[PDB]
């Protein structure tokens, strides 16, 4: 029990001084502006990861804070106090544990505990590679279903980082970063400046669905950094092509360990397929145009030749439709239609930009799938560091595997 408070007190006093947020202005603001500073530090392992002394002194200014606290809202001081008892536990004995333990220089028990074991080493590495992909997605969804400015930064960043891989680390620091600063929108919301979107704000009812889905990104951030962080912690301390016929396990190994390096071609034709099916708008006949200009190309090397063209128009193309779908505010808008011979069905088929009524800025998730799937593919794509068949036999079905075969 001493051990399991140790580990899970940190994430109960960063959810306990969350709630405390969310309501009063300065004291809120002053909450989640120390919040964010510690978890973008924490992002960028400077000081929670490299300088834990920092770690102490903002511990230390956060219960300071919290005790130069000093009206009908009695019950208000309730939720502080319980933050400073938080805060307060927190620096007795849990801060020099957690410190010293992260930084790294029927009697069926025995096989249950085995099998979580093994199944934490498969959850590990599955994860350490597979994180960013469920970050990228979730911002690009949250981008999509809130069409805005401000939104348009981490749209551009992470379809320019998925293609190239270079921009990984910098992009997701500058991502949580953005979403910080965006994370201003309280201030926005708390305002009265209303008298009486570029604005990039909705002024939320609840004070904190506004704010939900952001936290919600800057969490899985700090999730991917953090899971990173332990892979490299539990890894300092302590393919099957070949065996691909020796049993179906071994079959079915080389088949989760490559299934993409495999059948990548065929996931991104079908991915394709299914944007264009989709959306079936003028950008699916784009869409579909260049699809069969690349399938013209008879083998994989003049596919190889064009294949980085075809990703950089795809990165060019789903900012451009995102630029489209993104104001009814602006003055700007169809002159003749403020006539035209074009009527407003033929305006909703086309993926022009209108002011009144707005095209389904959904199917963009499926073009963004399509995206991944092609950067994913170029990624895998240039990988060349590893009586032609040895088993003819499987007309023969000696084993389980022939039959299937």
């Amino acid at each position: 029990v001493t051990g399991i408070y140790v580990k899970y007190w940190i994430y109960v006093c960063a959810g306990m001084f969350i709630v405390v947020s969310f309501l009063v202005v300065y004291k809120i603001v002053y909450m989640f502006l120390f919040l964010l500073c510690l978890t973008l530090f924490q992002v960028y392992y400077t000081l929670w990861r490299k300088l834990l002394r920092v770690f102490w002194w903002l511990v230390v200014a956060y219960t300071m804070l919290v005790l130069i606290a000093v009206s009908e809202l009695f019950s208000s001081i309730l939720i502080p106090g319980f933050f400073l008892l938080a805060c307060i536990l927190q620096l007795h004995y849990f801060h020099r544990p957690f410190m010293q333990l992260t930084d790294l220089e029927l009697d069926l028990a025995a096989s249950f505990s085995a099998v979580l074991t093994r199944i934490q080493v498969f959850v590990r590495r599955l994860l350490e590679l597979h994180v960013f992909k469920l970050v990228a997605l979730y911002t690009v969804w949250v981008a999509l279903k809130e069409v805005s400015v401000m939104n348009l930064l981490l749209v551009v960043l992470w379809a320019f980082a998925l293609p190239y891989p270079r921009f990984r680390p910098m992009a997701s620091c500058l991502s949580t970063v953005w979403t910080c600063i965006i994370i201003v929108c309280k201030m926005l919301y708390q305002l009265k400046i209303v008298n009486p979107n570029w604005f990039g704000v909705r002024k939320g009812y609840p004070n904190l669905g506004y704010i939900q889905n952001h936290l919600q990104i800057l969490l899985l951030l700090v999730f991917e950094a953090v899971v990173y962080r332990r892979q490299e912690h539990y890894r300092r301390q302590h393919g099957t092509r070949q065996r691909l016929d020796q049993d179906l396990l071994s079959c079915l190994k080389y088949f989760i360990n490559f299934f993409f390096y495999k059948f990548g071609l065929e996931i991104c034709f079908l991915m394709a397929v299914n944007v264009i099916g989709q959306r079936m708008n003028f950008m699916v006949i784009l869409h579909g145009c260049w699809l069969v200009a690349i399938l013209t190309r008879r083998r994989r090397e003049a596919i190889a030749r064009l294949w980085p063209n075809y990703c950089l128009f795809l990165t060019l193309f789903l900012l451009y439709q995102y630029l489209l779908c993104l104001p009814p505010a602006l003055c700007i808008d169809y002159p003749w239609r403020w006539a035209i011979p074009m009527n407003s069905a033929l305006i909703k088929w086309l993926y022009l930009p209108d002011f009144f009524r707005a095209p389904n800025s959904t199917n963009l998730i499926s073009d963004f799938l399509l995206l991944l799937c092609a950067s994913q593919q170029w990624q895998v794509f240039s990988a060349e560091r590893t009586e032609p068949n040895p088993i003819p036999n499987f007309i023969h079905c000696r084993s389980y595997l022939d039959m299937l075969k």
